[PDB]
């Protein structure tokens, strides 16, 4: 299989819900093993801008998640913001990537800082001293330079910022084609495959 | 009238077209006055992402638009890309906000050189130097090192980075509603009254 | 009216709680709207360095205040530390002018940084992607380096900086009048007409 | 009336005692007020370049001015070097823009580093930490890199570099044409109207 | 005895003389040798802000202080502002720790460059040099970003910035209790006696 | 003969082809050898703002400069914006100095960039990396932070930044004797006999 | 001739006034023209350390060091503090070396910021500006990192940094052999012949 | 007894081994132990440029010096160069205050990028870690940027920067004059008694 077999998918308060939940989806459909993470904040976008009634507690999340995305048993994991007995938390873990999707300004300036004031900033912070895959989608307009110079620092460290910014080049026609293009482009990132934007080109042999 | 009489409106080659076309509609509906800038690959991505069929010519492209847009007579101006006989090449021109609208990694990267190539980047430059409100929405993903550098200057400076990123809180159902949420939070950054994306929690008193 | 309609004050948890009350006092009485703001902190040192009994939850305490200032009914709002719904959360707001009097050295830390923390790091957060007005009010000393480093890189991005350090120019007798000087200090940075302390040098016509 | 209705003009040491003379006749039949400043070495310089014979005492200095420009009584102000009862002085006083005109490479330094030697370079300071307009105008040539670094510094804080460089884009025929460029462009900066230097491609619609 | 021997105090031209002159009273109770330095502009804020009438001259100065704060013979020292035959002008010179209070802006930005106009800029830049103890008391507000560059510089390099910023924890009742709180500041951070301001927390053993 | 025998004159796109022209007149009086060069825009300004009219293409332009200068045969070389095949294209050039009067806004930005884009930007390029002398003369006002930070840059690895800012210390009566100011500084600048601008207070021995 | 026909020599407060009246003799003895300057309190440098009873006013001055030196008439000319009609005023004036000896730190802060305060640091920032040559002979230790940074600005411009630590390769014997060695050093940067210190090594052909 | 117990001495190859010797005489006298390390270079320097002739091997260089100085047993120790076994290698050793007199520049780069080479440099790495003492003692003229940025690294650290760059307020009326002024400043430093240098001003009440 092309690209890592465990990601760890963090959802945190930014406006996009959209983007992490159907990740997740593409994550389960490619055999990937997720573990999932997601704020308090991230809770309340996913309870008001989506249909998705996510339990609140983690293993209820987690039976919830697995029936949503038809996922094998054991597929999905689902880890609290304090259970520092949960992989993410330490270096010492087997390898994953890292995305977090959506990524909340506040979570942004946490990773860039070293914060690590619960497992998702934990879990980056680890990411980046392993050298580990750390891809963030940030969803926020204007970006202003404490935005700017946060992706900057993290940027020039290694971690992908993929902003929740969808291109028009496929010829979308819904809302969900132009969360697919943010996802499918998450997907080429992580190296996994994805079959929901074509590859620019690939026809194409002279002019 | 709140917000500037006139606004430049420069489109470069990034994938959102919508956008701008979005924008030019809203900017003449508030019987703005829109001195409209257009590049070569901007033309490329009209005709191939979207059902506008654009003349090439600006006085022919001025027609078009006048009519796609139901404005009144000189109230959208078009320029060519050397017509430095055009208001915007100089600061002793009559005061305009400016947003270049989509933004292109390559316009954003000339106008944070201050490159000057063409009318578009020395129109920018004339703002930067007149502190004139000056706002660019890039469409690209991932954002490079390279590409936040760019912003994060021109932030610093004072422009307005607003990437085409909308969010999901007002219950978009549609890709016009997702292209309204950008084009709302623009006018709200250049002081014009929009009613696409309502005031949030203008009607929440406690809690 | 001269300057904003709408101000967010925050108070944070430095040792001045005297001139946050002040200034919602002169607020009201200029007949501005106040989106008022606290932290738990601050909640601590009003108990304990003033002789207001400030209730704890939201709701009772805009109906104190109200009633401590002889504000019209809603001319006060009240928002919680988690309050996501509020119009401070999120740039598509209407346009307020920011506020945080006293501001902790947490607070400058998490503004500086981008930490959103809460609705009142969040709000400033807010205020600088949309270039409103943010004033901060330091009380702290020594200032360390750490302090003067996130003050530098807020105050280059355009927010105030007024240090809770009043001047003897105006022949001060009491407390009060300190506080004045420094609240009349705010009120001009923000636009906001006062009379606690003269125009300097308004009758000097030469010498 | 648009624009600012009181400027603090400063001379300073620089060979271009033309621009402050003009501007202050402008910036008079604006019917603005002005506080007008001079240093010792821009005496020098009025003396020695112009047929202007200026008294050396401010209330001699007012009333020669004040007929040189047919003010009205009270319109110009003159302040000396070391009046700290001046309103310059203090941020508490009325709203002003400053212009130094022209500013000697001295006072671009000072101004820069935050001397406060005499009441220019302290009206300078206080005209920046209140975040009212500030605009130097300086004359020299090369420009060093001390030079630059000092203006560069000035320049991303929000004061305006506008350098004696008159353009040739409006037919000059005399030394007055040219001086009358530069400051119908201090005056453009102000917000002042001004009929000297016309609105470029004003009239043009296309092409 | 705790603390140093000698303390070089400095007055500049800042809004707080109240500070200045409290500091040199209780310097001399804890029977210290003060060597004390005045500016010009801080005489005319002595002069216009407080009732204390100073004599011109050092040597009358020396003995009005003298008897102001009932001082030992020699205790009291008065430098003028040229006076280079002074201990304050060399390192070679016996240890002193040196306080600037009030801090005028302009004295701040002396100290940071090295510009060395005068003896307290001087006996300043010698203290650094010497590794000896630097405080300095702004009183300023806003803080622009000229003033908190020159603060960070120097309280990098190991100079204590300490604000006239008094904080309200200990129940001031008067002016003079808030002076006597930044005085009591001062006095702690020099490491010298003082019974102004108890100990924070000095009786809580637990919870 | 002082200073260099091989001048580089570029022409670039700014409002001062009055200096450019002056410039090449006062070289070709002192028996230098000029190998000219002009960008598009720059012929347009010429076209424009000055009662010269000249040829479009590079043999024409030769023999036109050549005529209006009284030069001798071959002492003038004017080489097109793509002409890889003359001298400032390469290092391995016999040694010239190098000015670029006036120095546009985007020519500055490029030769700050490297951006080599033409013969003019390719020679200054050379220039700099030979250590041969390079003159910019910028016409533009303001000069914002963009303009100032490629100038500083420039002037840092030994450019010379001369701004068309002419002074009023030699009693200047008409258009020219301005012109005639900045030509003289220039040619100061490259070590090159002039008569234009006296020596200052070279008859002066005391006081 | 090798080196300058022409060179300021500006002496200032530091304790080495040795160094600058051995400099201006050897300069005369090599038949070279000086004008030289002195600050204030490099006058109270020679009267108190010197046995060198040097007149007060400019006119005196000359003769005096004429005498002093056998020079020629007119080959020392003396300039006053604000003499602005002197030569090195501008950058029009006749190509000079400049050489601060010594350079107290007060003179170098001002160099380095551009502060231009009297002829001497005027001198200095004209021949930065110029690329005229610079050379700064500080004395005073420690150097601390005010010091440090300002030579460090002010070498990497190409100012030369030659601190007043003579060498003790040479065999001194005496104070004026230590006198000797610094000012063989100057001469040396300048391009002038000396005698005082052979060339190292001259001889040594293998080993 | 004031001062450090313990100083480590290095001697370095700078052209000013008089310097050290001395100050290793003063340290004696002052019932100082003297932990004493001697580069190769800097033997050479005493060979070369003193009457002392210094045995090669560290135990006859200790016998050597404790005859020379008139030391105790015990009293000096000496190191060699690669004894990592000696105090000065590890930071759990005894606090010392470390001394490089003459520091070469070899030596101060070596100090500034942490090169250890040899146990004078592994020295000055353990004080700066351990934040004891730390003075250099350069003799080098001109100072390059090199130079220049090396020392002002280590200053910023807390590392003392004091060039030999004796002055001359004391009357020197020899080379010895000259050294013990240069060793009276380091003891000055160290906080060790010294009677060579007076403190300035100390008898100077007033004026
Ligand atoms: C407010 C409105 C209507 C839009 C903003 N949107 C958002 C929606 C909702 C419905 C909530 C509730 C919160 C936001 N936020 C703010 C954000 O969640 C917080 O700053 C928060 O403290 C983040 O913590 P986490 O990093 O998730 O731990 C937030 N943050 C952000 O970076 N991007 C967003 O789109 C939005
Ligand atoms: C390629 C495809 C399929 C997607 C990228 N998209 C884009 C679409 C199309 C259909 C074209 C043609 C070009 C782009 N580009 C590239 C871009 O136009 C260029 O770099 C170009 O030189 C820009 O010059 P201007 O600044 O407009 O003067 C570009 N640039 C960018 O910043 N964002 C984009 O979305 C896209
Ligand atoms: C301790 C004493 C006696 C004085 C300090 N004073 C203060 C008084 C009291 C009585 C309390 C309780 C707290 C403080 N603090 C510390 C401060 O509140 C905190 O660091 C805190 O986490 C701030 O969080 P917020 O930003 O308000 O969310 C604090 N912080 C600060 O910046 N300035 C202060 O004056 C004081
Ligand atoms: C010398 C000659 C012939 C031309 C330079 N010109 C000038 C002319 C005259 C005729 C005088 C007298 C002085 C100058 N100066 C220098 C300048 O005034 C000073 O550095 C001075 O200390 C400035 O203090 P201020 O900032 O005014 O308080 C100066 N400074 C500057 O920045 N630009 C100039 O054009 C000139
Ligand atoms: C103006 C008014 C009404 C208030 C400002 N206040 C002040 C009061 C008075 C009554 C005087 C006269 C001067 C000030 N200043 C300005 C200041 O003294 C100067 O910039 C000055 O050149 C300082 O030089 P020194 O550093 O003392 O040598 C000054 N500077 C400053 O840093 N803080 C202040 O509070 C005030
Ligand atoms: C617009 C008007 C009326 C005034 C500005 N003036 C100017 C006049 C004219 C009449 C033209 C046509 C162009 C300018 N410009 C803009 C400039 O030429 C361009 O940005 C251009 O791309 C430069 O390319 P080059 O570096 O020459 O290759 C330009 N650029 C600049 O740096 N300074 C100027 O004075 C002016
Ligand atoms: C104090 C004593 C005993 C030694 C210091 N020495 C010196 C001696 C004397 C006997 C005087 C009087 C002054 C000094 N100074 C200080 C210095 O002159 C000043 O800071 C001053 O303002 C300099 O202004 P200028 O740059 O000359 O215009 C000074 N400055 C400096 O950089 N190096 C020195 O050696 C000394
Ligand atoms: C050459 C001559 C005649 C004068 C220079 N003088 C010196 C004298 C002698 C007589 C010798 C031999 C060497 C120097 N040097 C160079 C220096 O010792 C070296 O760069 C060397 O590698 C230093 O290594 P260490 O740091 O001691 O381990 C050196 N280095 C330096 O920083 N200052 C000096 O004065 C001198
Ligand atoms: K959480
Ligand atoms: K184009
Ligand atoms: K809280
Ligand atoms: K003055
Ligand atoms: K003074
Ligand atoms: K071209
Ligand atoms: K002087
Ligand atoms: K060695």
């Amino acid at each position: 299989m092309s690209g890592p077999e465990r990601i760890t998918l963090a959802m945190t308060g930014a406006s996009g819900a959209q983007y992490g939940l159907r990740l997740l989806d593409c994550l389960v459909q490619e055999e990937r093993e997720v573990h999932f993470l997601i704020s308090k904040a991230a809770q309340l976008v996913m309870a008001t801008q989506t249909d998705v009634a996510l339990p609140a507690k983690p293993q209820a999340m987690q039976a919830f998640l697995t029936e949503y995305c038809g996922a094998a048993a054991g597929q999905i994991r689902v880890f609290g913001q304090n259970d520092w007995m949960a992989p993410p938390a330490s270096g010492s873990s087997a390898p994953n990537a890292m995305v977090i999707c959506p990524c909340s300004t506040g979570t942004l300036s946490a990773v860039a800082t070293g914060a690590c004031n619960n497992l998702i900033e934990r879990a980056a912070d680890v990411a980046l001293k392993e050298r580990r895959p750390l891809v963030l989608v940030p969803r926020e307009a204007p970006f202003s330079s404490i935005h700017l110079e946060n992706m900057l620092k993290l940027s020039n460290l290694g971690a992908v910022i993929l902003p929740a910014a969808p291109g028009f080049y496929h010829q979308p026609q819904s809302v969900e084609d132009l969360v697919d293009f943010v996802v499918a482009r998450i997907l080429n990132t992580l190296g996994i495959p994805q079959d929901m934007l074509p590859r620019w080109g690939e026809q194409h042999l002279v002019s």
